[PDB]
């Protein structure tokens, strides 16, 4: 059909259940480029393809390696409807525990993937969508783009930097009427040994990762969503008149967001949170 | 003498000032260690430093390339009091321009010293500050890393992710006593060709660059801050008992920082900053 929509990381997580989500929509106004890092895993999303029935043609394999600017450029010409109508920005990485036990080359992988990764398909898909003078972004947002969370320095960091590249952008597309929001995300409802980081880290920080690991486990199970919830701010955010920069899944994690705010010299907060982590 | 510095970015702007400011200190109690990525380029230092006759052997040069590990760990061996009770992360980078004109190489390099670099930094010289349960961490932080401007889409990305990276790992340091704040800059007294910008990008994106370029000399001239003022927050910021978190060398651009906080989705700010810059 009509919206051509290119979304990227479709091999687990949101990404997936956002292809599926769409590419069978009753409507069947969505044809959908799942976009595959590694394509011998397009096995699920064809499997939950097959589960709702997808009509045959509106969901389509792509493999595209963000780390990379000749893949983003084949992806792009595949594309044969030759339009992007709606990008969803959605490759992300993660990554857990003290900073000086990560590893360089880990770091490194996380920006270029996150960051640099989301600026080369922006550049790939934006002019067009000058050109064209309509078109959507839609990026996947984290909590942990918005406050910084212990044990997750790089991610956050990497989370933070999608979040200033996104309100820039912002500011200068405003009158060609292409759109951009992200979709802040929390914990969804998806799926380093200690030996390795014990090697790497003073026993108090190792104290206190342990503890961390701990505490996260609990706010998962009360708090995380079921992705089909997830999914439909995505929607619900391809379909506003003009849409507003964030939309927040939950609203359960903006009262630290909020007192975040008050106080911008952040002792406040990372005292709250140091406490609500820790004790 | 005592306190031992190692300030990072020395050839010019505020690291330089900050260098000299603290090497030349009337109470001669810390010994800096100002490091140049270029060494060739230790010309300025040495002349400031000899205009304000700092004591012989209170300044040291020390060549360190942040986008590579082994510098800095030599950089950190000719550290021969063996330790460096005060880290200043201040190399950074800028980029000016529509995203797409932006060469992908130099996308690389802005996050690799900004943020990797920082990272690096910090990794190498965390542990001992852990081990020895004391020392104090400053980072030039700057209003571009808690609101994005227009056509400085990666500068600004790049300066979250320290924003980001800074306050998860505020939140773990706390109670090793090793401090971290970081020193929210603006514009500082320091000092792409059309051809190519234009080759480069949609004509309406191009007036709206112009246009920008246009706004910013403007609001330097009048918001501009003597660096002597800048450099002295650092040392408020290292002699503070317990410090904060953030350090605001102005307070000029708190009003558009607060309204920004207030709608969290951020129809506001990217509407009232639109207008601030064009019309
Ligand atoms: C950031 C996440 C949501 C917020 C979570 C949180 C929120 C509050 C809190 O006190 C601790 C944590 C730990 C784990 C966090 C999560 C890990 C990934 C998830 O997106
Ligand atoms: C971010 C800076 C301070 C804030 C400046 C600003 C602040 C307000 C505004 O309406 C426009 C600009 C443009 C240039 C910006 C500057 C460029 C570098 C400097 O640090």
């Amino acid at each position: 059909a009509r919206t051509v929509v290119l979304i990227t990381g479709c091999s687990s997580g949101i990404g997936l259940h956002l292809a599926v989500r769409l590419a069978s929509d009753p409507s069947q106004s969505f044809k959908v480029y799942a976009t595959l890092r590694d394509l011998k895993t397009q096995g699920r999303l064809w499997e939950a393809a097959r589960a709702l029935a997808c009509p045959p043609g509106s969901l389509e394999t792509l493999q595209l390696d963000v780390r990379d600017s000749k893949s983003v450029a084949a992806a792009r010409e595949r594309v044969t409807e030759g339009r992007v109508d709606v990008l969803v920005c959605n490759a992300g990485l993660g990554l857990l525990g003290p900073l000086e036990a990560l590893g360089e080359d880990a770091v490194a992988s996380v920006l270029d993937v996150n960051v640099v990764g989301t600026v080369r398909m922006l550049q790939a898909f934006l002019p067009d969508m000058k050109r064209r003078g309509s078109g959507r972004v839609l990026v996947t947002g984290s909590v942990g783009g918005l406050m910084g969370l212990p044990f997750n320095d790089v991610y956050c960091a990497s989370k933070f930097a999608l979040e200033g590249l996104c309100e820039s952008l912002a500011v200068l597309l405003l009158p060609f009427g292409v759109h951009l929001s992200l979709i802040e995300c929390g914990p969804v409802h998806t799926a380093g040994s200690p030996e390795e980081v014990l090697d790497r880290t003073d026993i108090h920080t190792f104290h206190r990762f342990y503890q961390y690991l701990a505490q996260s486990k609990q706010v998962f199970r009360e708090a995380a969503q079921n992705p089909e919830e997830v999914a439909e701010v995505f929607l619900t955010a391809l379909r506003a008149p003009k849409p507003t920069l964030r939309y927040f899944t939950t609203e359960r994690f903006l009262p630290l967001l909020r007192m975040r705010l008050d106080d911008p010299s952040g002792s406040n907060y990372v005292t709250a949170m140091h406490r609500e982590v820790f004790g």
